[PDB]
């Protein structure tokens, strides 16, 4: 009773980070299966389309260029794909909501929805429905109500997270930790999951595969960058322990990170976590336990992002006494934006936050980022403050000299490399005197920054041993 | 200092007595002497039968005893003569004032330090190597220091060390770690202590740091083990809201290699002698140098392990009625986990305590834990009147069964799987119920026999 | 289910027996069997003096004992005959654990339904008749659920019987009610017992709902009835801050009929054994809903209650110069309410608590209560000592009086109306004060003989 066959015809609506790199690893490993990425930003499909492709991962062009026109196709005809499609995973944006029922904690579904309703228009017959971007837990139970609508067509529904980092996402599309999927405990379900399995089992061991119900598979991605975050504001909170005690943060993760059974991996201490995952992954996993009626679990899982803006306050405010308690118009050089070293991805960066509390102080900021486009840093800014109050108080620099020159201060924010061996000697004459440093980042040398005069801080270390 | 040939460990116990028979296995050119006022544990250790069993223990120690490792109870002679002293005894937590609860009572490392200082004659390394609260080693140098008003250095090597694995885990230790003062006297004291560990264990496994970043590494590396333990326990709770499964979770959560797959076993709660001791040790530090933020941080991973079990025991009252005075549960499992008699936090003791509040009659099974040990336990918790007055204890499982409402199983022994449930089922008051607070029955074969059954982490409801 | 001809009650209480005697009072044909594990209740229902009084009720009783009307102790057997069953059992309140002073302790529900689910035999109707809380039936049907593997049914079907009125409660209720399943043989089962109720009681007075509507009907009724009280004396005491007058308020509110006059009378506070109860089961069932705003809610009903007890405590105190230390005060009345000896939650024992903690010496009259209740239930809010060495009862009022520093009015018993309170006044220590928590009294008559007068809803400085 085969109501789901062999998958020969996939598409994906949202032809961004997740869906593009995706498709283009299924078109790579299954010359069969025809792919097409689909999405009504029809300048980006152009992109896809072009000789430059809107994303640089490394390996993706290679894969893309060699496939595209003949089983990768992108294209903005939406419901042509959807007809066709034996399989579609949705793989769009779920914004926060901004406003009302879980305000700052809840992913808005209205994409996913909008997605969900376009294919119980266009669909024709029986598809598989995949939820590729991360959603709340049961989401797919929604997808699936406004799907069974139609049906008035067979749909089923799974979750597929996706476990891609910018960088590595070729790697980790092609030889991932592990593939995830979760469908419905049902006889239609289990077929869904198994030709989903059959396309993934074209290139992943077979073992590699995990397959689990609906709900697992969904909670199980938050769950997961929830660990991950959490690991880092355990080390964070240990860190103030260390500068309390004259212990070393550096000295006590090494110690701990060699126990096998804790790892050695996310066990940087720092200014704290950023990106477009961790903050909003734990925050959602907060909102579903809040709605459950679990407030124990909600306060647990929120010291993680307790701590997180913890150590972006409590940084700035040693930032703030040792200036004197004052620094209106006082001139303070940051170092780094973007939310980690080597991109110019500033979602939910700690140098925002950072920067803000300064701001607040009526500092005056000379902002370096090597990465970070000047219109993205001076829009990111004014969206936590206001435009009038960039104007007032934020300068933007091609140079990290130009930022730190005649500053009483020298944050850094970002870990990037060429900040570690600047010419310090110098940097320390063209400031103000006493001259200040602060590394939110542990990339510093402490015992040559004090010889050549700072004053200097590190996040984890005492300032008096 | 002072290259070093005699080695003295004093308290004579699970640490101690293990530690000093690898070193003397490992370094025949060293002579080891372990000390210990009580002179019957001496006696032990110098017979046939060793007062802890570990396993290949023996024939470490007999191939060693009086070669060149020593048992002895003359401590102010053995400290006469040593290089380096190793301290290893208890710091039990205080019972009452200043960190009630919380506080790690430094009396014994008081007592030693004390010791040390009378009975020295030259210059020793002294070597915390039991748990202790950090900054311990200031109070231990102090002592010390009223002496050479004799050249001391204070030193921290911590145990990392379970029961059952002492051996195995001093032998290949996944790290050695030792901290010492920032100093041309203290860096040589650490160098001395990296030698005697160097002729059995890689170089680039021994991690030498500072004495307070040693101290704090010891109790932040059990309150990340607890930590990842509550952590999975708080979403059982959330898959059984949902009807998400907390295996399921576990086995897609363990996959990222950055996160492993160890510790992600959700239970009623995690129990014995260093976890919890630890995260309210690290709690009371924090709480000492006023960070209120990152003491509730880490409070939170004990908040968590006792809701775990006050909701489980909820769960249990709850079926039955919210009321089960005089009602009969049998309790399968007393250790705080499977393959030992150690009770020391278990969770079974909590759980218990949970349902003799509500006047349960609780008929105890444990395959190994002694009838004498339980009920001494489950007094401490309550009253010897109570213990009395609500506690059976059978060495039959199926004694414990015959007429109960409940079955709860609270420790995880092999043998409590593939029981006859279907028999236990029949001597059973009906309806009968059964929860899993270690998630090692199957929920399917339960649920066909005619059980209400009730996992952690699984939805009642499938 | 057939027309039913055989009816057994479990309990021979204030509920079943006079509901018993009013079915088999109205039922020639049915007979009805009222069983109880207490023999000697029993005997006394056999006797020539029933164990209760109420007006009416010999009458009927001894009319139908021994025709159509049986008193027994024999429940398996009783059980075994019926067609259908009530369970008119407490449920008192559970003492510890969960929900400790605030849910009802299902044990006697429980212990009835499985000897019920024993000694069937074939099918039964079983209905709630003592208050229960919401979602009892479905305990009761899982017990019997069990058994038949006999064909059950539950039913709820709540008292509405006040002592001293119960025979005109019965035999002219304002409306009968029962709930049952959602189901055919729910149906049934209600019409069954709806064709009792019909042999006296019209039909539009007799209501029928699910089975939790009506378990929930019952102590929503007697919360609405108490939050009338706490509500009129919320106001008693904005009245005594503004120099409104109690009385006058509850007459002009009284008289809208969507309001209705009665229970607007201000006390000191309410009693007995349904309207706490009924209240703090109410919000305990909130609480285990998560619904913790509708638990505040019906939590005021008893805050206010408590409050208006421990204002008037703090009202003597206060006048009697904020100390009572070996200070004699004399208490008239001590039952919850006039004309009757119940003293179950009377606010009597509440407010003589508080003015026990000051070690006031108190001299209690009532004209029902008997000494030996008095000491016990002071007693169990106290200590056996404590009231050994403050509380004296009397016979007689004037000599309570007789050297009184104050005067506590606490039940309104008529006696208290037009006792001599000149000779009262000239035999007190002076000034002399006297409290009225009834609104019984005149307080101009009494201000013109020279008391320092009080009464709950009035101003004391006219």
């Amino acid at each position: 009773d085969q109501v789901f066959g062999k998958v020969s015809k996939v598409v994906c609506v949202g032809a961004g980070y997740v869906g593009g790199p995706t498709c283009a690893m299924i078109a790579h490993k299954c010359p069969h299966i025809t792919v097409t990425v689909v999405d009504m930003n029809t300048a980006k499909i152009a992109e896809w389309n072009s000789d430059k492709l809107p994303i640089y991962e490394p390996g993706l062009d290679e894969i893309v260029f060699a496939a595209r026109g003949r089983n990768l196709f992108f294209s903005s005809d939406i419901p042509k794909a959807i007809a066709e499609a034996d399989l579609i995973f949705i793989s769009v944006n779920t914004p926060t909501k901004m406003y009302g029922r879980g305000k700052g904690m809840a992913p808005d579904l209205k994409y996913v929805e909008s997605v969900s309703r376009t294919i119980a228009q266009y669909a024709g017959g029986p598809k598989i429905v995949v939820e590729k971007s991360t959603v709340p837990v049961k989401a797919a139970e929604s997808i699936g109500c406004i799907l069974r609508e139609a049906q008035k067509l067979k749909f089923q529904v799974l979750s597929n997270p996706e476990f891609l980092a910018e960088g590595t996402a070729m790697k980790d599309l092609a030889n991932p930790d592990r593939v995830l999927i979760g469908g419905e405990s049902s006889p239609e379900g289990l077929q869904a999951v198994a030709e989903l399995v059959r396309i993934y089992e074209n290139w992943v061991p077979r073992n590699r595969i995990i397959t689990t119900n609906t709900w697992s598979s969904e909670l199980s991605k938050l769950v997961a960058n929830a660990f991950l975050a959490q690991r880092i504001s355990s080390i964070n909170s240990i860190s103030a322990v260390c500068e309390a005690t004259g212990a070393e943060i550096s000295e006590v993760a090494h110690a701990v990170g060699y126990d096998t059974r804790i790892g050695s991996k996310f066990l940087q201490a720092s200014v704290g976590f950023g990106g477009s995952c961790f903050q909003k992954d734990v925050l959602s996993l907060v909102y579903l336990c809040e709605s459950l009626n679990l407030p124990q679990v909600a306060d647990y899982w929120q010291g993680v992002i307790n701590i997180n803006n913890w150590q972006r306050r409590r940084f700035a405010d040693k930032i703030i006494a040792e200036l004197f308690n004052t620094v209106t118009d006082k001139k303070i050089a940051i170092f780094g934006f973007a939310f980690k070293k080597n991109t110019g991805d500033t979602r939910e960066s700690s140098a925002i936050h950072v920067i803000k509390h300064l701001m607040e102080e009526h500092a005056k900021l000379s902002v370096y980022d090597p990465k970070v486009q000047k219109s993205q840093m001076l829009n990111d800014l004014a969206s936590v403050t206001s435009a009038q109050d960039v104007e007032r108080l934020i300068t933007v620099e091609s140079d990290p000299y130009a930022a730190a020159r005649g500053a009483h201060a020298i944050v850094v924010l970002t870990e990037w490399d060429e900040f570690v061996e600047l010419n310090y000697s110098q940097i320390h004459n063209d400031m103000q005197h006493p001259a200040a440093i602060f590394d939110g980042r542990l990339i510093l040398d402490q015992k040559a920054l004090r010889e050549i005069g700072f004053r200097t801080f590190a996040i984890g270390t005492s300032p008096d041993q």
